[PDB]
């Protein structure tokens, strides 16, 4: 079996965009994140376990960015409705914007 290849679990960050009026709605989607492989903490480039629970989140997946998107957006069928827009990026790409 192809255990190889996907022996490299990467680390991504997802930046969700949505107005605060949908926070009550989004609480469903957030619960989906942690039900999935997403996390609230990830180490930065220095090595500090950062909290993401502002706006972005992280995941140890190795699928592609638009694959993470599809994963999340198909979980939107659980929640009522929220116009959210997410940007997947790698964790490194994330912390390079938000510093110490």
């Amino acid at each position: 079996g192809h255990m190889e290849g996907k022996n490299k679990f990467n680390t991504y960050v997802v930046s969700f965009d949505y107005p605060s009026s949908y926070s009550s709605v989004f609480l469903r989607l957030r619960s989906l994140m942690y039900d999935m492989n997403f996390s609230s903490i990830v180490a930065d480039e220095y090595g500090i376990p950062r909290q993401l629970n502002e706006n972005s989140f992280a995941i140890t997946t190795s699928l592609a960015a638009s694959e993470i998107e599809d994963l999340i957006r198909l979980k939107c069928l659980d929640l009522p409705d929220i116009d959210f827009d997410l940007n997947i990026m790698t964790v490194d790409d994330y912390f390079r914007q938000f510093y110490k």
